[PDB]
């Protein structure tokens, strides 16, 4: 917030290859679903419903509070406009892109609103307004939501056509982390409909893609952060999630797992027995043979440069270590069996390390 940039819409126009990924449409479905995701993230939204059109449209609806439409003081317009037609970025020193790019790389874009019992329309075309803001309908007051359709440019794409299986693959991944989301899929070009609606999460995936069971960490929380996982060892599946979107290089909550993984053996092996009391185990040692996946729901995610793919909140570290550590010690002091096995394949990754 120290400093605050807005432009128009020109440089994405410019430069769409800087702003998407332009072989096609998906990451501006991407970038839409994101902002969606963000009002289920945040406790208000439990649906979110993709159309693809033969018009090679795409919508998405949400049922949240619905995008603001109340006039910036400043700006003279509606968060709407305000939010559609110009390029918001900032910092807190010089030296995501959000949804004014999926509005400037379209031909047309409509917003249904539904807040305050009104039914909210506006129309963009290029990137600029042409259908004023007006109340369309009227509704009930707990009837809310953000309805999005758009239409991709071709002059901006190698092809304007929704790779629609990596789409589905998308939306079941987010579906996966988020019990308290159902997710609806309709191309109407392919006359196919699906409905993800994962109940216990990520219950058994580990088991379908030591311990036998795998274990699962099931919204752990401390204030406004929240934690999902599940890990075993084997002899492979190492995903690590910020907020729904991927971490491909890990950071502060992959580490707080290996972290709170290490503490936990370190602990149990000292208050036991084992014949392991003098290996000399380290955090690689026990993380080595691990396969999981790690998803934190947190504030005000910091990343790592000036891309978006490694948590750096450095105090995410610490509050996922601790929660690991206390649940699997818990778990570990009642099987045994599996705890002294666990140990014992632990214990040669590091003598195989120190030999
Ligand atoms: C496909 N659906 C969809 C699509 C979409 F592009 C945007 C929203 C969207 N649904 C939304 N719901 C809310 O809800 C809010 C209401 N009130 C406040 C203060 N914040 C969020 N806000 C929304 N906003 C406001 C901004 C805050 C974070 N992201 C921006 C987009 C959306």
């Amino acid at each position: 917030k120290s400093i605050e940039v807005l432009t128009g819409l020109d440089p994405v126009k410019k430069r769409p290859g800087m702003y998407t990924n332009i072989e096609n449409p998906n990451h501006l479905i991407q970038e839409i679903i994101d902002n969606s995701v963000d009002e289920v993230l945040a406790g208000f939204a439990s649906k979110i419903n993709i159309t693809l059109y033969e018009d090679n449209s795409i919508e998405v609806a949400d049922d949240g509070r619905g995008m603001p439409v109340d006039i910036h003081p400043e700006h003279k317009m509606s968060g709407i406009e305000l939010i559609m037609t110009k390029l918001h970025s900032g910092g807190k020193f010089s030296n995501g892109v959000g949804v004014s790019v999926v509005n400037a790389l379209s031909t047309r874009l409509e917003a249904e609103i539904k807040r305050d019992g009104n039914v909210y329309h506006i129309v963009f075309e290029d990137g600029f307004k042409t259908k004023d803001l007006e109340i369309i309908d009227n509704v009930g007051k707990k009837n809310t939501g953000t309805k999005i359709r758009f239409w991709p440019n071709k002059k901006y794409f190698d092809d304007i056509k929704v790779n629609f299986k990596a789409l589905k693959n998308l939306l079941e991944a987010k579906a996966i982390l988020c019990k308290a989301l159902t997710i609806k899929y309709s191309n109407e070009i392919k006359k196919e409909k699906l409905t993800w609606h994962f109940e216990t999460g990520l219950k058994g995936y580990l088991d379908h893609k030591l311990p036998a069971e795998p274990f699962i960490i099931d919204n752990f929380s401390n204030g406004d952060s929240y934690l999902d996982a599940v890990f075993c060892w084997c002899e492979s599946i190492k995903n690590s999630y910020v907020n729904l979107i991927p971490t491909p290089q890990d950071g502060t909550h992959v580490t707080g797992l290996k972290n709170g993984i290490y503490d936990a053996i370190k602990a149990y092996i000292e208050k036991n027995s084992l014949s392991v009391k003098n290996i000399k185990i380290t955090a690689n040692d026990s993380f080595a043979q691990l396969n999981y996946v790690i998803s934190v729901k947190i504030t005000n995610p910091q990343f790592a440069g000036q891309t978006k793919e490694k948590l750096s909140n450095k105090d995410v570290t610490n509050f996922v270590a601790t929660a690991v550590k206390d649940l699997l010690t818990i778990w570990l002091n009642q099987n045994p069996d599996e705890a002294r096995q666990i140990v014992e394949n632990i214990s040669k990754v590091a003598q195989k390390r120190i030999n």
